[PDB]
């Protein structure tokens, strides 16, 4: 009964579908919406794993809906949920603050924190469509 | 549902994307114990498709074309020939393999290669929408 749009991997109870364009943090924040979507929200391993399965045949950055602001603020989900622990450690640039602000991506299997106006892919989401 | 879980669900079909590398035979099986067969081109649009689909990678991507040597015409798995002006097979085309010629997907063109090279491959089956 078609849980999601073509085009998009359907994974346990989310949809996902790969950035076409390669923008800042912000533009990649809006087409996830445009699509009535989400930046990608990793809550477990099996989510990590999902998804560095479903990029290691890259090496690509992709954007995450993760950031902050500044060190003296916390690593954010879009919706304002904390990233839970123990799901993956964030490198790159952890000791800055610029304008736009710090947004993590995942590339070639581990998270980065980097300036948020430079241009890369991303992964998008939406809860999976089960009514029949 | 339309597809299984982590494929691709696009037109009439149903697409996933290898996990391992190996040559076009293996690669061949793979597809089959999925019940589906390796990518197989229709139209441009399909090209496309899976052109977007494979854009953040580089590496080879087999599909269900191949022949023994230039004398033979390029076939799909089923035994269908390739429809005309949906795209040309660049590469070794004038070298014959001893385990056959096999065709590839690669950062946008299609490449012919010595089959037992190991790549990873697309697999496709009819979807589900009565």
């Amino acid at each position: 009964m078609a849980p999601c749009p073509q085009d998009w991997i359907w994974h346990g109870e989310n949809c996902y579908l790969f950035s076409s364009g390669s923008f800042n943090w912000e533009k990649s924040q809006e087409k996830c919406l445009s699509l009535d979507a989400k930046l990608l929200k990793i809550n477990s391993t099996a989510d990590l794993d999902f998804i560095q399965q479903a990029i290691s045949y890259s090496s690509f950055p992709f954007w995450m809906g993760l950031s902050r602001r500044n060190p003296s603020y916390p690593w954010l989900w879009e919706d304002g949920s904390p990233l839970m622990p123990h799901l993956f450690r964030v490198r790159g640039a952890v000791s800055q603050t610029y304008p736009s602000g710090t947004c993590a991506y995942i590339q070639r299997g581990a998270v980065y924190a980097e300036n948020c106006i430079l241009a890369a892919f991303s992964i998008c989401q939406k809860k999976a469509n089960l009514r029949a």
